[PDB]
């Protein structure tokens, strides 16, 4: 096991009720009666909360609410409140040794309008391919908040090879901007009939397909 | 609410060696030897690394490890690869179903080599023009260190403004990984002859270009 599904930005304003969710497989969260929460700010010592599948480390104020259902585990922020902003982590369990995480929410309070990802997928320049290399960009920009995924999959098979993804700026609008590529061969180009860039991002999930042509 | 203590920065040179301290009060650490260590890699998710003083994760490489002391709790770092850089937590036990954590050591590696801006320069897809869009993405992936530079021109005299640019990201090596784009209007793209992107990066500049003359 390594890593566990949690949404990227999941928030609101002072009053909106958040809620935040991690998935996993089968058994290790299911069965496993049990998961835990973490509060991570900016520094500032990243704490747990939600001990157990629910309990809290009594401090905390009980409006912090954590339960399951499957698979799923789920964190609610009843009543949002300002120094809330954070990152959400939840672990699991794996014999007497080791454990899982989730791929971290992260609560924004909002201050501007929402904005979901205008996404635009670049082939390769012709530069590229007469040099004999291969990389498709993944522009990502003009959203509100700054947590965005980035999923690419060649003839729907999801892919890894290699594929990076650049975390956010807050392009001079206030709004942000991120970025992503796979680097491939023209081997690994040419034989495959389509390929895809997803952009998820508060349940808006977008998908870009772009084909091999050769230009000649 | 606070911490058990480890030092603001682990400075290593890549290769050598490098140690690391938690120091807690008698119950959290000193008493219940259940300390452990979370790679926390630079804003992603923290992956634990030393579970339970010293028993190592089957998820974990062997150059690392923990030593409990008394009230002080270390990290063994040797072989000093160039992925350690990182902040890690420590982490005890105070009683009653707690866990508390501390700080955070930002171990950073020197020894690494300088590295030089791939900078790869795109042209707007078949299908972005279709939409009467055209987005200029320059890529400057893999270099060494992340102080780099990037303005762009037109054909001739410094054409800013459209350009909104990314801070440089590690990438899945502990390189960078930079954004640019400029936001043409296609009628204002055949009212140019060539474009540029500059980067600049210690000293080292690279100018790249795209014509309007493409396939596309």
């Amino acid at each position: 096991p390594s890593a566990l599904t949690q949404p990227p930005s999941a928030s609101g304003s002072l009053g909106q009720s958040v809620t935040i969710s991690c998935t996993g497989t089968s058994s290790d969260v299911g069965g496993y009666n049990y998961v835990s929460w973490y509060q991570q700010h900016a520094g500032k010592a990243p704490k747990v909360i939600i001990y157990e599948v629910n309990k809290r480390p009594s401090g905390v104020p009980d409006r912090f609410s954590g339960s399951k259902s499957g698979n799923t585990a789920s964190l609610t922020v009843s009543g949002l409140q300002a120094e809330d902003e954070a990152d959400y982590y939840c672990s699991s369990y794996e014999g007497s040794d080791n454990f899982v995480f989730g791929t971290g929410t992260k609560v924004t309070v909002l201050g501007q309008p929402k904005a979901n990802p205008t996404v635009t997928l670049f082939p390769p320049s012709s530069e590229e391919l007469q040099a004999n290399k291969a990389t498709l960009v993944c522009l990502i920009s003009d959203f509100y908040p700054g947590a965005v995924t980035v999923a690419w999959k060649a003839d729907g098979s999801p892919v890894k090879a290699g594929v990076e993804t650049t975390k956010p700026s807050k392009q001079s609008n206030n709004k942000y901007a991120a970025s992503s590529y796979l680097s491939l061969t023209p081997e690994q180009w040419k034989s495959h009939r389509s390929y895809s860039c997803q952009v998820t991002h508060e349940g808006s999930t977008v998908e870009k397909t772009v084909a091999p042509t050769e230009c000649s």
